[PDB]
């Protein structure tokens, strides 16, 4: 019944991922590897947030391999899974700023994403309806991606009828990538931090331009180059390959944004 309320609402959620204390463990880990990339500069300080994280954090490689979070996924999409990116998503105390009602997919350039693809919203932290939690629109995901503070979607949403995505530390969301949802301030005291992964299958195909992802269920990666798993934090190799995966995938976004 997961991939029924999934394709009927667009998402689903609670889905059980991590306990409480792995869920603080990896919160303390992620804010030491933000520390760090912070103090070394550079390119990994730039993109500290997206969209490779778990290629050279051993906190980000250990949650997008972790079991309950694979079996929730294939149940969904089947049992050929990559993942596409990571992103921290980071609403910081006493934070003003909200989001206009948008979809994900609008600039990853996927095809195939309507029936192939998922984001894993992770909380690293417990998420509330005051600290600046996202918000989704049930159903809106049926006709994919659609035209578009950020931009929004051109459409009008039944914020009465918007669902607050509220999850204990530990716990996800799944949603389409076509789910509109909206964010608003985090009006605590407390930094909201959530860690959100992209999963496709083989079926999911870039709009233009080469692509790479990361082999997780299976053994088929379909139009993408294959990428590896960091042996430890911030191994050369890992930050070689990083830097070369980061590079084609702002590239093909570059792209896309330019085709808006």
């Amino acid at each position: 019944d997961l991939a029924e309320r999934f394709r009927t609402d667009g998402f689903v959620f609670p889905v059980n991922a991590l306990t409480h204390a792995e869920a603080e463990q990896a919160l303390a880990e992620c804010q030491t590897y933000l520390r760090a990339v912070s103090a070394v500069g550079g390119a990994l300080a730039r993109y500290a947030a997206f969209p490779k994280i778990h290629l050279v954090a051993s906190w980000a490689d250990r949650i997008v391999h972790h079991p309950a979070i694979l079996d929730a996924v294939a149940s969904l999409l089947g049992p050929d899974l990559l993942v596409w990116s990571t992103n921290l998503f980071i609403r910081p105390a006493y934070s003003g700023s909200s989001l206009a009602w948008h979809q994900d997919a609008v600039y990853l350039g996927l095809d195939g994403y309507q029936q192939h693809a998922a984001r894993v919203w992770v909380a690293l932290t417990d998420t509330t309806i005051a600290n600046g939690t996202m918000r989704y629109a049930r159903g809106s995901h049926l006709h994919g991606a659609l035209p578009h503070r950020g931009e929004e979607i051109a459409v009008d949403i039944d914020e009465a009828a918007a669902v607050d995505v509220l999850l204990d530390a530990g716990q996800c969301s799944v949603h389409h990538l076509a789910m509109a949802h909206a964010s608003g301030p985090n009006q605590t005291d407390t930094g909201r931090f959530n860690f959100a992964i992209d999963y496709i299958t083989p079926r999911v195909s870039p709009t233009a331009g080469e692509d790479s992802a990361l082999l997780v269920r299976g053994t088929d990666t379909g139009a993408f180059l294959p990428e590896r798993r960091p042996e430890s934090d911030f191994d050369q190799a890992a930050l070689n390959d990083f830097y070369s995966a980061v590079t084609r995938r702002q590239k093909r976004i570059n792209q896309t944004v330019q085709n808006r």
